[PDB]
């Protein structure tokens, strides 16, 4: 079944055989599944299985949907749970926290696909092969400098317009649509409004590129701020 | 410049001079910029501008933007724009506008991409070259039986991550979300909200698809719903 489907007929039972349930899920779209419960659970959940699986699941989630947990974390659970990340995802969490709470950059995922100006066409779909499993999204690429800058933005279907024996430089047209840090989540909303794109990049004040926010994060946003 | 900040820049100038400004726009993305202004001015410029221009803007919207169009006009303009269109955009658009007001149909757009699941995925690529810069979105690809109705939807990266020698019926999942015709728009969005998809597909109650609801239409209906 459908991951958002198991997370709806898990968030029916009562609390109780809830997690025996969930623990019931096959361990690789367990993450995903719990992404979809009631942050609530997800508390009583961390707080009660072993270290082990503590580790399975937030090692698996997306850095965005570790972020927005840990939000509604006390700070002890907060620490509890970093002490149970691996090296990479814990450099991840500790940098997203580290940004103000009203940030745009708290929405961010550092899980995009990077591409670079001198590149062919083929090699961009090699890279493309080589990460796409592990992206949060596979539909825009980022063409970034040496410096880690952003560039442009290029969406997959372009790419597959386009001739493999073409460099990417000469499919770029150096406009592109970007967030800073400094952005409230607020504001970042009217992004996603104007310009209709399913993922936008976030930037820091000198143009690095730090993560994508995706719209469906974004209509979270918008019916958390409706109702607050 | 980006369509979207054309669109804002003409918005800033009174209307007298922005129908000046607008009919400057370069042509190729004069219906685009178009989609992004105000319906009063929409309005305007059609009651106003030559039956060749009308022709122009109208046949080259996007299905669904000109139903939205049409839904704030009196109904001898609608027949006047109509009877501006040609053959194909006019059988889509009062195909569109004999759906009920209220249903999500009245969003979605006929213009996806169509597979078939005897089709290597090179055929697939194929047909995403052929049609790929005259639909919606070339991120999710259809998969469609004999009898026009739905039974895969397929991302486009996905499609990427196989061989070019495999056939579709060896990577379909025989799984997806679709939402009925028979949905209001109210209840669709709810859709959007669990699966997290940028497009979803509408079909008929028996089966048959018939559009596609993109995601950037759905945050414009949560802000339609939430100030009304
Ligand atoms: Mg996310
Ligand atoms: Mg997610
Ligand atoms: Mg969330
Ligand atoms: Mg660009
Ligand atoms: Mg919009
Ligand atoms: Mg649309
Ligand atoms: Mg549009
Ligand atoms: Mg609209
Ligand atoms: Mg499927
Ligand atoms: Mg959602």
């Amino acid at each position: 079944f459908n991951p958002a489907d198991i997370a709806e007929t898990l968030s029916e039972l009562h609390a109780d055989e809830r997690l025996l349930a969930f623990l019931k899920v096959p361990k690789e779209y367990k993450a995903e599944v719990f992404s979809h419960l009631d942050p609530d659970f997800q508390e009583e959940t961390i707080r009660s299985i072993g270290s082990d699986e503590v580790s399975e699941i937030l090692n698996a989630m997306t850095p965005d949907d570790r972020t927005a947990l840990f939000e509604d974390f006390p700070d002890e659970l907060i620490k509890y749970s970093i002490n149970h990340l691996n090296p990479q995802e814990r450099r991840i969490a500790l940098k997203l926290l580290g940004y103000d709470s009203d940030s745009i950059a708290r929405l961010m995922t550092p899980y995009y696909i990077q591409i670079r100006k001198e590149w062919t066409i083929k090699r961009c779909l090699q890279q493309i092969k080589k990460v796409g499993s592990k992206v949060e999204t596979m539909n825009y690429l980022y063409v970034v400098d040496e410096r880690n800058r952003l560039i442009d933005d290029i969406a997959l279907g372009s790419l597959l317009l386009a001739e493999e024996d073409t460099l990417v430089s000469e499919i770029t047209d150096n406009h592109f649509v970007a967030i800073t840090t400094t952005t409230s989540k607020e504001d970042a909303v009217q992004y996603f409004e104007k310009y209709d794109r399913a993922a936008l990049p976030i930037v820091t004040e000198s143009g690095v590129l730090v993560g994508i926010v995706t719209i469906d994060d974004i209509l979270d946003q918008i019916e958390q701020q409706n109702t607050e």
